């Protein structure tokens, strides 16, 4: 039986990309640039904070010293950090707070494996502390968003191989980076976002102890 | 108030892209081609048949006489033919079948405007043909992604303008036929996908007869 699921963040515990959004919209307006839309902001999910600013510049061709760059990068982050004060225990996914209980009464490791700067913040937020064995730290595997290291971290912080280990994503970058890892990836989606070769659930009510048990044997 | 609502059929009245996937998959195989999966099949909505078979054939730099391209494209038809033969009324979409009672009763019309040249076909296999006032046939009309005339045949042949009605969709290009068509969009699917400036539900179990008056209002 695998001994540990790895979690990312957004997408499987919690909705962080809908503050992201926000914190960039408020940032466009503020300095009065329109068409920063839920649509729009697709061309800014996984990519880099400051590849993402210069897209948002350039919908008003908008031009800006390398200071005003550096400002309004910080100011996006000071957004965002303000906006996920809100943050609470009705934010966390169905049938997550359940799963992770299950998990916990059955002694297998939980670990986070998200590039999520504000895990411990959200997971505290949250009340999910405490089922947590370890986060791990994006700033100390500074590895980048396909790549395992994040995955090989996590496991390797609560005492196991990542081939003990199932890994939860929304992404298909996730996807491939738990596989990557050696783990068993369980995507949560829709297969023609993430491909026919893995487990996919249509959402997270469907990620069960039982549900992983019968993955696990199954492959 | 509107006075009809214009239905697309897959993905608002039911599923068919799934049955479109497993025969050309099938198809595939048979001719030894690798690479048709749910994500490559994103490619091929919206394209005509023999579009969509080229498309394929491209995925293996395949080539066949003008005679052979036929007999592919309607071996393709005929197995997805055999396959909606099991079609019936449970596979009706969430609150559909509701929502066409509600809207009967309330005097107004129902008009299918799909491009699915099997529209009639289901609609007696899920026992909803006593339900709609018309059926835009497609062979008469455009095959543009997002043409609005499918909208506006429906709305005439149901006795009212486009202005007068509502228009029921999950897919981007689908909503901008709506507008094109001058009936108002109700999108079923995700605001990234379909745009932020209409109203979208997340699934059809939103789409009631009450949630449909209180968007006309506020329009
Ligand atoms: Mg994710
Ligand atoms: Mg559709």
């Amino acid at each position: 039986m695998f001994k540990a699921v790895l979690f990312d963040l957004n997408g499987v515990i919690t909705d962080t990309a809908e503050y992201h959004f926000r914190a960039w919209k408020a940032l466009a307006e503020e300095i009065g640039i329109n068409g920063v839309d839920r649509q729009f902001n697709e061309q800014l999910k996984g990519v880099s904070r400051e590849d993402s600013l210069q897209k948002i510049l350039d919908l008003a061709d908008k031009k800006v010293s390398a200071e005003e760059f550096k400002e309004l990068a910080k100011r996006k982050n000071d957004n965002y950090v303000k906006m996920i004060q809100d943050v609470s225990p009705a934010d966390v996914y169905p049938g997550i707070l359940q799963l992770l209980k299950d998990l916990r009464s059955n002694k297998i490791k939980i670990a986070l494996a998200s590039a999520s700067k504000n895990g411990p913040f959200l997971l505290e937020r949250m009340n999910l502390t405490g089922y947590f064995d370890a986060i791990a730290d994006p700033a100390e595997v500074a590895a980048s968003k396909a790549a395992p290291d994040i995955f090989i971290a996590a496991a390797h912080a609560v005492g196991v191989a990542p081939s003990e280990s199932i890994g939860l994503e929304d992404s298909q970058a996730g996807i491939q980076a738990i596989k990557d890892s050696g783990a068993l990836p369980i995507g949560v989606g829709r297969p023609e976002d993430l491909g026919d070769d893995i487990v996919i659930v249509p959402d997270t009510s469907h990620y069960t102890l039982e549900f992983l048990k019968e993955v696990w044997l199954q492959k």
